[PDB]
């Protein structure tokens, strides 16, 4: 259906915003993942780039950890699992294969503003996120 | 209508990704430009970062153009009005004002893959393209 490859499509930028660390994108996507997130899911993301040992603080420019989508399975029932590759570089780096289980619902539109909109126009909202081995 | 939030949507993605020069989000952009128009406009889009003078060759890492989308008008007719701001900085840099007339149309998703689907779910695809000063 329609639905189901609209699922896909956050599904997949919601992911890639949350996985990927470069420091050039850095604040954009933290910002991606902050509007597509519940606030409990937000704190939890933002964690990582909170305290000291930040990995903003500790990787800056010089690691890179690229994302490669390989699948995603909607189920129809609010949760969506996400294939995808880990590639991190400072050679070919070093890739690794994971699994995330995401929690997501759509959230009314119209009670956002035209302007939030143009950046989820369907209210797509993460409630859990899970990431897991292979 | 639930189609005008979504036109609004690809409208300020492919202004956001044809407008702005960064350095370090440069291919993905040119990428995703290049996804979301026809043959004519991406060569079109493309002439700019080719030759010898191109942008990246001339700016680099040095010269930064943000872009700021401020209202979009779909027509219901193909056409998109999208009025934006651009920041350039190498200070606060410098503001310009502009309209982008968009010619667009939706093309039938099912003739992709699954993989091109999960960056541009409903086959938007831009037939024109016009900056104009305010």
């Amino acid at each position: 259906s329609y639905d189901t490859v609209m699922d896909k499509y956050w599904l997949s930028q919601y992911v890639i915003a949350r996985e990927t660390y470069d420091w050039y994108t850095l604040q954009k996507d933290y910002e991606t993942v902050g509007m597509l997130s519940s606030p409990s899911e937000g704190q939890s993301y933002a964690s990582q780039f909170q305290g000291d040992k930040a990995l903003d603080k500790q990787y800056g420019s010089n690691v890179r950890t690229s994302v490669t989508i390989v699948s995603i399975v909607p189920n129809g029932k609010g949760i969506g699992t996400v294939r995808f590759a880990k590639t991190t570089k400072r050679g070919d780096g070093e890739t690794t294969h994971w699994i995330a289980t995401i929690g997501y619902q759509y959230v009314n539109p119209s009670l956002m503003s035209e302007s939030a909109r143009l950046t989820n126009p369907l209210g797509f909202n993460v409630t859990s996120y899970r990431v897991d081995p292979e």
